[PDB]
């Protein structure tokens, strides 16, 4: 399925190269603009663990996560796997867990040293 196809074919995005982060663009973007560290960006998500259990969905609250990016407001992942996204864009992300929540994990839902799969839209981006 989609983390396994990520996991096997998805692109590492990483500086270090270490694999820690993969990617597939899975819906191209408008443009070719990237945000800006500090932009406020809009992303709807859904998050699942490596046995499959679905852990977050921004869909689901009928609103999106708003965060700015480059901060460390968020996982590693997710501050370098949108800063390579396009407005519209949709794409799936692998993040291990030194690009996630490491050792420590996440109550309630995510356990230590957890790969987890996401799904992410670039909704927008905005320079506040
Ligand atoms: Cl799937
Ligand atoms: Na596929
Ligand atoms: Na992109």
């Amino acid at each position: 399925g989609a983390p396994a196809t990520v996991t096997e074919q998805g692109e590492d995005i990483t500086s270090k190269k270490d694999r820690g982060v993969l990617k597939i663009v899975k819906r191209v973007g408008n443009g070719e603009e990237t945000p800006m560290i500090g932009d406020k960006v809009y992303v709807h998500y859904k998050g699942k663990l490596s046995n499959g259990k679905k852990f977050d969905s921004s869909h689901d609250r009928n609103e999106p996560f708003v965060f700015s990016l480059g901060k460390g407001q968020v996982i590693k992942a997710w501050d370098i796997g949108v800063a390579t996204m396009k407005k519209g864009e949709i794409c799936h992300l692998l993040c291990k867990p030194e690009y996630a929540y490491g050792s420590a994990g996440s109550l309630p839902k995510i356990p230590s040293n957890a790969t987890l799969f996401f799904e992410i839209e670039l909704l927008d981006f905005k320079g506040e």
